[PDB]
């Protein structure tokens, strides 16, 4: 039922963009565009609801992320992992990881491994 914002390696907030193309970690501070409502989807699989209603998608890793579903399937649901330090990964169903790119591309879901990149610091709104 909880609002959260995610804060990538590079200290920006991950940013819906208003599902206006690409997903981004390029936010100074969270606001509405940086609060996903985490989605119990089922088997320990979560999905995210962003500021437009619309949900976030791993895009299968062929182009960057987006938030601009109407519904959740799949490509929309993600494992959340949560590592020792208290922060967050998320597994796409590709298996890939998603990755902040430190701010310098579009958000991705295309990285097997979980690097500083694909940790994100995260609190409820
Ligand atoms: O306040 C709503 C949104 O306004 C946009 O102009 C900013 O880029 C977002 O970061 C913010 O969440
Ligand atoms: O379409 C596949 C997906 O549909 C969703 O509605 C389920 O909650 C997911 O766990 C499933 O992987
Ligand atoms: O059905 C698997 C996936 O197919 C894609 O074409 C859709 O854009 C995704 O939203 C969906 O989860």
């Amino acid at each position: 039922s909880k609002t959260i914002w995610l804060q990538g390696f590079n200290s920006k907030y991950v940013n819906s963009r208003n599902g206006q193309g690409a997903m981004w970690c390029d936010s100074d501070t969270p606001q509405a565009w940086e609060l996903f409502t985490v989605i119990d989807a089922g088997n320990g699989k979560i999905a995210l609801r962003g500021n437009n209603g619309l949900y976030v998608s791993s895009e299968n890793g062929e182009q960057a992320m987006t938030c601009n579903r109407p519904a959740i399937n799949g490509w929309e649901v993600f494992d959340w992992i949560s590592n020792s330090d208290g922060s967050v990964s998320l597994r796409g169903s590709n298996g890939m990881y998603v990755s902040s790119e430190n701010g310098e591309q579009a958000i991705t879901c295309n990285r097997p491994a979980i690097d500083g990149w694909e940790r994100f610091n995260w609190a409820a709104a």
